[PDB]
Parts: structure tokens; C-alpha cells; sequence
């Protein structure tokens, strides 16, 4: 329960404090009490207290400095019992806009503190010493463990993804290489005509617009994610996601298109008060990050949008 679980957030804090003392007082460190205090190899437990943990904005607060005293089997272990619970978790859910729909602002905060935790943790983790069959093995256990499609209805699960398949690409034996196939074609039958859902509805958009007082949204990491997970397939896996997103492409074009406009109209106003000037700033910087997010994707296809076409690059 939730008293147990702070209690333990407590115990790991303490059991760090000490770590910490330890290694500036110079002397010995030894990580096995706080290891134990995590109680990540206790089954215990409906959910694992770990896990619990993660969900409350102290737990995740530690988590970097739990990870300056652990060894890479160690951080192995803790992001391989993460992964597999991705889809369960508290936060997730809270990140996801399906179970979510209605976030509260604070809600929100909550999720960018988590994604931007976590998210630099597993960054670090791949960045340091870490090869192939790592990256390919945590992959193989967010594929098989989760409603992959679920995942990508959150900020969180999409970032992590492509942060994983970007890794896998920016890296060999031929068993290696084709292991790569195999589990991109399977995280690629999980999406499989559900491509689209990675975009949240309308709903959604105009809530969190309200919510933050923002006549615009950011969904850079959509395209990210999309420009991709399009970079690690192979043409016929290309043609299927363009063909999945094509009225996304086409509405984002729209909108660009009527941004620039709009533009065009405010741009031939002498001595605009500082409302206009600001919002035609607003304007054009929408307009160029649509465009710019909307190439980012069609590039990795040998595309470009570029003067009211989408030609061939070059």
C-alpha cells in the first residue's frame, strides 16, 4: 500500500545519504544494503515495490543518484524489470492519452519529470559501454511483455522506442544484423494498422491547448518517432507507414499552409502593437517547426514538402 511504499521511498533515501557520505568522507561504499532496500528481487508483492516506487515523484527522484552506485549488471537488471512492466505502470497510465484523457496540469508535470528522468537514465545506460545485444535484448522484452500499441498513445513509450530503434541504428556480426531484422519485424507487426494512433485526437489537443494556455501544439517526437522507425525498415515497411499517416501529412500541410497565410496578411502592417507582433512571431515560428518536423519524417523517404508539393529530394 501507499504508506508502505513511502516508507520504503524513505529507507532508500537514507541508505543513499549514507553512499553518499561515504564516498566524500573518501572511504568505503558499499551499495548491497541499498540494493536490498529497493527490494527488486522480491516477488512478495502484488506489485513490485520497486516498480511502486517509480510512481511517486520522490521515488523517481533518486533514481539517478541509485544508478551512480550500481554496477551495469545491476542497471541491467533494474531497466529489464522496468521494461517489462512499462504498460502496468501508474505513470504510464497517467501518460498515456487513452487512459488519460483529461490530464490535470499537474498530471502533466508529473509525466515530464518521469520521461525526463527515466528517459536520460536509459540514455546513459546505452551510451556508456553498451552493445548491440543489450539494446536488442531490451527491445525483445518491451515487444513481448507489452501492449506496444498502447505505449505509443504516450509521449514516454513513443521517446523510449525510438530512442532504442535509433540506437539500434546508429550501431556486428550477420547473426547480430539479422537478430535486428527479426525484432524490428516484430515491433513492426505489433504496430501493424494501428500506426496512426500515435497521433492523440483532437479532444486531447484542444484540452491540453486549454490547460496551458497555448494556441499550438509539439509533436516533434511524433514525427521523430515516425522518421525513425521509417530509417530502420526497408521500403516495404516504409510504404506502409507513409500510406498509415497520409491524411496526418496532409492535415499538417494544411495547416502550415493556412499559418502562412495568416502570416502573409499580419506581415504588411506598419507599427504592429506588440499583440500583432508577438503573434505573427507565433505564426512563423509554427509554420517553419510544422514544416521542419513534417521533412524530418519525409526526408528518410527521399521526400520533401517544398512550395505546395511533396516532390522527389534532389
Amino acid at each position: 500500500g501507499k504508506k508502505f511504499i513511502l516508507e520504503l521511498i524513505e529507507t532508500v533515501y537514507e541508505e543513499i545519504l549514507d553512499l553518499e557520505a561515504n564516498l566524500r568522507n573518501g572511504q568505503q561504499t558499499d551499495s548491497t544494503a541499498m540494493w536490498e532496500a529497493l527490494h527488486i528481487d522480491d516477488s512478495s508483492y502484488d506489485v513490485n515495490p520497486f516498480i511502486s516506487m517509480l510512481s511517486f515523484d520522490k521515488g523517481i527522484k533518486i533514481m539517478p543518484r541509485i544508478f551512480n552506485f550500481l554496477d551495469k549488471q545491476q542497471k541491467l537488471k533494474i531497466l529489464q524489470k522496468i521494461f517489462n512492466e512499462l504498460s502496468h505502470l501508474q505513470i504510464i497510465i497517467l501518460s498515456s492519452y487513452k487512459t488519460t484523457p483529461k490530464p490535470t496540469l499537474t498530471q502533466l508535470k508529473k509525466v515530464d519529470l518521469f520521461q525526463m528522468i527515466i528517459l536520460k537514465i536509459i540514455v546513459s545506460f546505452l551510451s556508456n559501454n553498451s552493445n548491440f545485444i543489450e539494446i536488442m535484448g531490451l527491445l525483445l522484452q518491451l515487444i513481448r511483455n507489452n501492449n506496444v500499441s498502447f505505449l505509443t498513445t504516450s509521449k514516454i513509450g513513443l521517446n523510449l522506442i525510438t530512442i532504442l530503434i535509433s540506437r539500434a541504428a546508429l550501431i556486428l556480426s550477420s547473426p547480430e544484423i539479422s537478430t535486428w531484422n527479426e525484432i524490428y519485424d516484430k515491433l513492426f507487426t505489433s504496430l501493424e494498422s494501428k500506426i496512426q494512433l500515435i497521433f492523440p485526437p483532437r479532444e486531447y489537443n484542444d484540452h491540453i491547448m486549454r490547460l496551458q494556455n497555448d494556441k499550438f501544439m509539439d509533436e516533434a517526437y511524433i514525427w521523430q518517432f515516425l522518421a525513425s522507425l521509417a530509417l530502420s525498415g526497408k521500403l516495404n515497411h516504409q510504404r506502409i507507414i507513409i500510406d498509415e499517416v497520409r491524411d496526418e501529412i496532409f492535415a499538417t500541410i494544411n495547416e502550415a499552409e493556412t499559418l502562412q497565410k495568416k502570416e502573409k496578411e499580419l506581415s504588411v502592417l506598419p507599427q504592429r502593437s506588440q499583440e500583432l507582433d508577438t503573434e505573427l512571431k507565433s505564426i512563423i515560428y509554427n509554420k517553419e517547426k510544422l514544416y521542419q518536423d513534417l521533412n524530418l519524417f519525409l526526408n528518410v523517404m527521399g521526400l520533401v514538402y517544398r512550395d505546395g508539393e511533396i516532390s522527389e529530394l534532389k
